[PDB]
């Protein structure tokens, strides 16, 4: 229940970097302020709740510690990850 | 008040879902990838309510939410993410 703060931390941290590396090679004035958003989303989260959907967003890029734009992979084969981090967990 | 939804939504999700795991894993033939396609498809089948296949739509939303399929979409990972992202603004908003 009580989640870690170091925890907390450091995915929230990870999370950051990794939206910037997506939203690095971007220009428009409206993916600006969606940046933004998740950006300032992500700066006020205090619990491992409020990171819950990035988490299911990112997954296996916080697992295998990759970043999105450097990580040569197909999309189908990003959803067969996901479906493996699926089956992990309820065991 | 929130009942009579629940089923007629998980049993149309339920349904694109088939959809998209099929497009996914059906056509390959390993044998521990037979097995994780007859996992989720178990999983799918026993499915009830909504939070039961949370996890799938988070998955799949942008699959789901503009009638795409995994082997036939061809766009970057980035660009999924970033659809993703956009469903994720449009939940709080």
């Amino acid at each position: 229940k009580l989640d870690v703060p170091s925890l907390v931390e450091i995915c929230k941290q990870q999370l950051i970097v990794i939206l910037k590396d997506m939203c690095a090679d971007s220009n428009s004035s409206d993916e600006k302020a969606s940046f933004m958003y998740h950006l300032n989303r992500l700066r006020s989260a205090v619990t491992v709740v409020d990171l819950h959907n990035y988490i299911a967003v990112f997954g296996p890029c916080l697992s295998y510690n990759k970043l999105p734009s450097t990580w040569n992979i197909s999309v189908c084969d990003y959803l067969k990850q996901q479906l493996n981090i699926l089956r992990a967990a309820d065991s």
